């Protein structure tokens, strides 16, 4: 059944919370981001008002195929009535569309849910400076202090150094990168633009990038794989005998594979810097497992969570274990004694 962790007190409203089927009592589905854990359960067959940003919305209707009347795209940064209710949506740093939820409740309680996030000192000037939030529904996702992962533009920096040095060395070396749903477009961006090459991609994935608003997007993507020398391929096919198979595939254009393997955190995080990473290489492949992260650190969370003082945390993250549950538990009361709230 719907968790309380997915409900809204005092409205008829749901967050991300269409796998269940109907949900007694709700009025209005909020969908906080198009990553397939949070959008399980939507096709072309619902019929109910579904609210989220712009972005959400055309991935709704052009991937999902779900019918434009139920989709109530709504601007971020700005005060909306939804049955009766004041919502703002505000940008949560997370992937392309990816928003968090301010509730204004008739009785005066002002709710937060951060949907995905990667917390930022930006978030400090938003909307959310204006008013005190009294129940946060917060991205647990990394929250143990093991999780350190550097800024996405040291990350980045590093991607695109390596793979110029690469190619510079090498003119007929591949470069590919792994995807297995929207975010973190930045990583094979940006080596595309220091190449200068478009990314080449499946039709499938080139109209999901045709629907996230970038800007000048058709001056840096492709469907023709031929006169592309920066591929992206799904996270599956990122490993040896994947990446020996797509070298086939080229016909003796390159002889050389540089890949990048997007992750989340991995324990390489607790000892190594970025400027110390390694690939792991067999033959003319390498592939690289490199840190870019759509989540909040264990610190930067916890300097918003210490920022907003809220009265209440609802962890959204985790959740399953008793272990967890209590470990979180522990972390909140910390950042509330050391902090005075
Ligand atoms: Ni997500």
């Amino acid at each position: 059944t719907c968790p309380f962790y997915k409900k809204i007190p005092g409205t008829g409203f749901t967050v991300d919370a269409f796998q269940y089927g109907v949900v007694e009592g709700c009025t209005a589905y909020f969908l906080t981001h198009f990553h397939s854990d949070h959008y399980a359960g939507l096709s072309k067959h619902f019929t109910f008002p579904v609210y989220c940003s712009e972005i959400t919305g055309n991935l709704l209707k052009n991937k999902l195929h779900v019918q434009e009347q139920y989709i109530h795209p709504l601007p971020l940064d700005t005060e909306c009535i939804v049955n009766g209710v004041k919502v703002v949506l505000l940008d949560a740093n997370h992937c392309p569309g990816a928003v968090m939820i301010l509730f204004y409740l008739p009785n005066g309680t002002v709710i937060l849910h951060t949907g995905d996030f990667r917390a930022d000192p930006s978030m400090e000037r938003s909307l959310l400076a204006d008013q005190k939030v009294h129940m946060l529904y917060l991205d647990t996702t990394y929250c143990s202090p093991e999780y350190t992962f550097p800024s996405q533009q040291e990350v980045i920096r590093f991607a695109i150094n390596t793979a110029f040095e690469a190619v510079t060395l090498n003119p007929h070396a591949l470069v590919v990168c792994g995807t297995y749903s929207i975010g973190k477009e930045k990583v094979f961006l940006a080596i595309a633009d220091v190449l200068g090459s478009k990314v080449g991609m499946s039709q499938e994935k080139y109209k999901t990038l045709q629907c996230l608003n970038i800007p000048e997007i058709n001056s840096l993507i492709t469907t023709d794989m031929c006169s592309s020398l920066v591929h992206l391929l799904p996270m599956m096919q990122i490993n040896f005998k994947g990446l020996q198979s797509h070298l086939k595939k080229c016909g003796g254009k390159y002889n050389q594979i540089l890949a990048f393997r997007p992750t989340g955190w991995t324990h390489s995080n607790k000892f190594t810097r970025i400027a110390d990473v390694i690939p792991q290489t067999k033959g003319n492949i390498s592939i690289y497992g490199i840190p870019y992260s759509e989540h909040s650190s264990y610190l930067e969370m916890k300097r918003f969570v210490q920022w907003l003082k809220p009265q209440k945390i609802i962890p959204t993250v985790n959740v399953g274990t008793w272990k967890s549950r209590s470990t979180m538990e522990k972390y909140f009361r910390e950042w509330k004694l050391e902090a005075g709230y």
